[PDB]
C-alpha cells in the first residue's frame, strides 16, 4: 500500500491520473520522481522547467555541477539526483526530442531506466515539447516498465483520450 490517490488502473503495474506533477510530488514526497530530462540537465521548459522552478532552482544548481564533472548524459540514459523538496531522489531520464530529429525508438531505452526502481511518479516521457505522440508513449511505457509507476498527465483533454484509447 502507497499514498498515491485518485489513479485509474490500466495494468498489473501501471496506473495514470490528470494531475500536475508538480502538485502531486509536493504532496506525496514520493521515494522517487522522475524528470523529463535533456542530456545537458537544462531544465527550461516543459516538465523539467515546472520542477526546477518549484525547487527554487536548487535542480539546476545541483545538475550544472553534474554535468561539469560527469558530461552530458546519453539519449535514452538517466542519472539519480536529488528530489529537493518535491521527492527522495529525482530520476533525470532523457527521451528522444522529436523536434530535434531525435530517434523514436530510444523510448524504450528510455523507459528502461524505471525498472531500476520499485515505485515512481513520472510523466509520459517524449510528450508535450519533446514532440512525440503521447499516446504511443504510454504504449510503450506499460510494455516497458515492470515496477510501479504512477503516471500524471497535466491536460485533462490528453489523460481522457488516452484513457479511452488505451487497448
Ligand atoms: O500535461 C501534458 C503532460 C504531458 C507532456 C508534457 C507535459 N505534461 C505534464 N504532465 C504532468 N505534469 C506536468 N507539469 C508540467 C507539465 C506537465
Amino acid at each position: 500500500v502507497n499514498s498515491f490517490s485518485g489513479y485509474l488502473k490500466l495494468t498489473d503495474n501501471v496506473y495514470i491520473k490528470n494531475a500536475d506533477i508538480v502538485e502531486e510530488a509536493k504532496k506525496v514526497k514520493p521515494t522517487v520522481v522522475v524528470n523529463a530530462a535533456n542530456v545537458y540537465l537544462k531544465h527550461g521548459g516543459g516538465v523539467a522547467g515546472a520542477l526546477n522552478k518549484a525547487t527554487n532552482n536548487a535542480m539546476q544548481v545541483e545538475s550544472d555541477d553534474y554535468i561539469a564533472t560527469n558530461g552530458p548524459l546519453k539519449v535514452g540514459g538517466s542519472c539519480v539526483l536529488s528530489g529537493h523538496n518535491l521527492a527522495k531522489h529525482c530520476l533525470h531520464v532523457v527521451g528522444p526530442n522529436v523536434n530535434k530529429g531525435e530517434d523514436i525508438q530510444l523510448l524504450k531505452s528510455a523507459y528502461e531506466n524505471f525498472n531500476q526502481h520499485e515505485v515512481l511518479l513520472a510523466p509520459l516521457l517524449s510528450a508535450g515539447i519533446f514532440g512525440a505522440d503521447p499516446i504511443h508513449s504510454l504504449r510503450v511505457c506499460v510494455d516497458t516498465v515492470r515496477t510501479n509507476v504512477y503516471l500524471a498527465v497535466f491536460d485533462k483533454n490528453l489523460y481522457d483520450k488516452l484513457v479511452s484509447s488505451f487497448l
